[PDB]
């Protein structure tokens, strides 16, 4: 069963529009394509097209994303499938505007209501309304783990500073599974816990993003979501289910070594051409998420692209690795 990929264009900056930059960038959502021009200026011109299984051009909005791709992977989380969404594309794109949003300038909004969030605030948020009172107790635990220069960090271990590497050991109870000590999990006990917790984590982000040279750009970051779920029957016998969801905010894919990027590749092209050795524990990227591709985890990826020119090669890079791995095949399963 194939991983769902995605691509969305961001929008012209103020600087772009200043410029009167035109678009070589075109998605159309009811063909799901996407078509680049690559040549010829104005009344004839080469391009590349590609489909994909959804498509979203420069002007949709974080909850038309929301809706089509994260609510149905939501669904699955609470039924007990552990999933996994990926932001791949070029620095500048959208990657970490797709996966947490910002605030809407001037205080107009509550960040539960602010239409700039993305897909972490809207999950954390929709939990607690999906599950309110339909019978359902659950727990909602949170963490952030970052991964740079081939290094493990926590951004949510309130009495660590930044400095402190983590230590990852295989699972000695899963094959597919390791430990990573020391990996603060914090329980949200509600919604009005959320934003809180998501401002810890971006202040012990600063902190690193001054120690560590282009962090933002380098790091890649697994903000996960463990759902514990336990059902009543009528004749008082309790179902067990837990869903796991990985949000993952890579880094950015363009053009000195990011290890963890260049297995990612190396994982995708050994999963889509059917070679027997997969090299997940090349890198700590892959060994954590190593059910994520090619094994029992729902994944989908996010590609962002530009509608610059000036980003023409890496947007054309970006969509044939995403559209290679359409061709991954993954079997989800109940925990
Ligand atoms: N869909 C979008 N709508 C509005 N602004 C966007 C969108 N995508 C990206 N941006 C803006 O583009 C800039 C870079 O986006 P960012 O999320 O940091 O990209 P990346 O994480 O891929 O480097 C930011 O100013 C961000 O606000
Ligand atoms: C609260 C912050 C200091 C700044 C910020 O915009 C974000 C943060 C950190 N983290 C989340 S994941 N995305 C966004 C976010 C969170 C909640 C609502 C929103 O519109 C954006
Ligand atoms: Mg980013
Ligand atoms: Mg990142």
């Amino acid at each position: 069963k194939n991983i769902q990929v995605v691509v969305r264009c961001r929008p012209f900056n103020l600087a772009e529009r200043k410029a009167s930059a035109h678009s070589i960038v075109e998605c159309d959502p009811v063909r799901k394509e996407v078509s680049v021009r690559t040549g010829g200026l104005a009344d004839k011109s080469s391009r590349k097209t590609y489909t994909f299984d959804m498509v979203f051009g420069a002007s949709t909005k974080q909850i038309d994303v929301y809706r089509s791709v994260v609510c149905p992977i939501l669904d699955e989380v609470i039924m007990g499938y552990n999933c996994t969404i990926f932001a791949y594309g070029q620095t500048g794109t959208g990657k970490t505007f797709t996966m947490e949003g910002e605030r809407s300038p001037n205080e107009e909004y509550t960040w539960e209501e602010d239409p700039l969030a993305g897909i972490i605030p809207r999950t954390l948020h929709q939990i607690f309304e999906k599950l309110t009172d339909n019978g359902t107790e659950f727990s909602v635990k949170v963490s952030l783990l970052e991964i740079y220069n081939e290094e493990l960090f926590d951004l949510l271990n309130p009495s660590s500073d930044v400095s402190e590497r983590l230590q990852m050991f295989d699972d000695p109870r899963n094959k597919r599974g390791v430990i990573i000590k020391g990996l603060e999990e914090i329980t949200v006990h509600n919604k009005d816990e959320v934003y809180q917790i998501l401002e810890k984590g971006a202040a012990k982000r600063t902190t690193a993003a001054t120690l560590m040279n282009a962090y933002s750009s380098r790091s890649h970051s697994v903000f996960s979501v463990t759902i514990h779920m336990k059902e009543t029957t009528i004749d008082g016998e309790e179902l067990v289910k837990i869903g796991k969801l990985n949000l993952v905010d890579l880094a950015g894919s363009e053009n000195n070594i990011n290890q963890s990027l260049l297995t990612l590749g190396r994982v995708i092209t050994a999963l889509v051409e059917r070679t027997p050795h997969v090299p997940y524990r090349e890198s700590k990227l892959t060994r954590i998420l190593q059910d994520s591709l090619g094994g029992r985890t729902r994944t989908s990826i996010i590609a962002t692209i530009s509608p610059a020119s000036l980003n023409l090669e890496e947007t054309l890079s970006t969509l044939e690795y995403a559209h290679r791995a359409k061709n991954i095949l993954n079997k989800p399963e109940v925990n």
